[PDB]
């Protein structure tokens, strides 16, 4: 006896939105930091000072 | 079938760097604190007064 949301379901359309959408953050530190060395080998020796007179 | 690290090990020199290779501090201060005299001679006499009347 009447057209009910059922009836017009195919005319009725969704809407779409990013307001809590979002990449993951770049939470990380200690690159930035810290100094960095860039190495080319796997292996890098530090000598240090260890005693004196 | 891979090679490997230990096969190829003969082919993969170290590196050295000196990031922590400090010389020693000059930590000393009681010439910096202090009045310096500049000695001429082995022995120098300072006389003070000793009492008074």
């Amino acid at each position: 006896a009447d057209t009910n949301r059922t009836d017009a379901a195919a005319l009725i359309q969704e809407a779409y939105s990013d307001v809590f959408l979002d990449s993951v953050s770049e939470t990380a530190k200690v690159i930035g930091t810290f100094p960095v060395y860039n190495m080319g080998t796997k292996t890098t020796n530090l000598p240090v000072l260890s005693t004196f007179p």
